[PDB]
RNA sequence: UGUCGAACGGCAAGUGCCCCGAAGCCAUCGCACGGUGGUUCUCGGCUGAACGCCUCUAAGCCAGAAGCCAAUCCCAAGACCAGAUGCCCACU
């Protein structure tokens, strides 16, 4: 067992990170995020004067140590979520039947996927903003916006997995909704 | 057919026999009704290290089968209900 293993992260000026009982609260501009990490059993420290976040595993083998970088990635993702945000742009790809997508409030409706009469409905949580790009700029583009990377990516994946092609050769029937670009709001 | 003399009324033939026949029982041979949510499988994914890259997995999440569990349905306190009540009596 390695006696001490640690990971370090620089904290920007406009964000504050608070740690208490393995519960991380990252609060910059544009909002605040909270991550429950009570399942990890690590030692989390924040030096506010030096703007550093440190996670330490004491007497760890490979399995406990591998969670150090995972915690660092999660805290980093929260930081860029509260500073710049997350924006996912997904595209509707079709061969013959156009994919008609309607976005009203927090509800997405997909019709005419491969000519099916069934309507595919999805309810986006209020923490993720959904919008449709005007067709003149980009054709068949849905944009998901939020501060939580996991919430934003889950919403895009949920939409993508709704329009799966069944009982067909997927190498030839490439119709679906795929996320094209992943960027930041600011 | 026999029989009380005939007619009437019947009666015998272990319901004489034939037709129709209510009530009741009864036929997918007739008619009525047969519903709601979760936990997971397999699998597909998200985030993501180990291993600066990568990766559904290692810690975390999402979606998810006629399986499984509960609701609904049937019996139901030896499941000993200090559940709620109506009248007496007992205690007071
Ligand atoms: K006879
Ligand atoms: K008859
Ligand atoms: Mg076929
Ligand atoms: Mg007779
Ligand atoms: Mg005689
Ligand atoms: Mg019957
Ligand atoms: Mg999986
Ligand atoms: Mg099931
Ligand atoms: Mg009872
Ligand atoms: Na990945």
């Amino acid at each position: 067992v390695k006696v001490k293993s640690l990971c370090t992260l620089q904290i920007p000026e406009g964000v504050t990170v608070d740690v208490k009982g393995r519960k991380v609260t990252v609060t910059g501009k544009r909002g605040t995020l909270t991550k429950d990490l009570t399942h990890l059993q690590l030692d989390l420290r924040v030096d506010k004067k030096n703007r550093t976040f440190t996670v330490i595993r004491w007497f760890g083998s490979k399995i406990p140590i591998a969670c150090l970088n995972t915690t660092k990635a999660h805290v980093q993702n929260m930081i860029t979520g509260v500073t710049k945000g997350y924006r996912f742009k997904v595209r509707c790809a079709y061969a013959h039947f156009p994919i008609n997508v309607s976005v009203d409030g927090q509800n997405i409706e997909v019709r005419n996927f491969l000519g099916e009469k069934r309507v595919r409905r999805q309810l986006v949580p209020n923490t993720v903003k959904v919008s449709q790009t005007d067709p003149s700029k980009v054709k068949d583009e849905i944009v998901f916006d939020g501060n939580d990377l996991e919430q934003v990516s889950r919403e895009a994946a949920v939409l993508h997995q709704m329009c799966l092609v069944k009982k067909k050769d997927i190498r030839k029937f490439l119709d679906g909704i795929y996320v094209q670009t992943k960027t930041n709001i600011e």
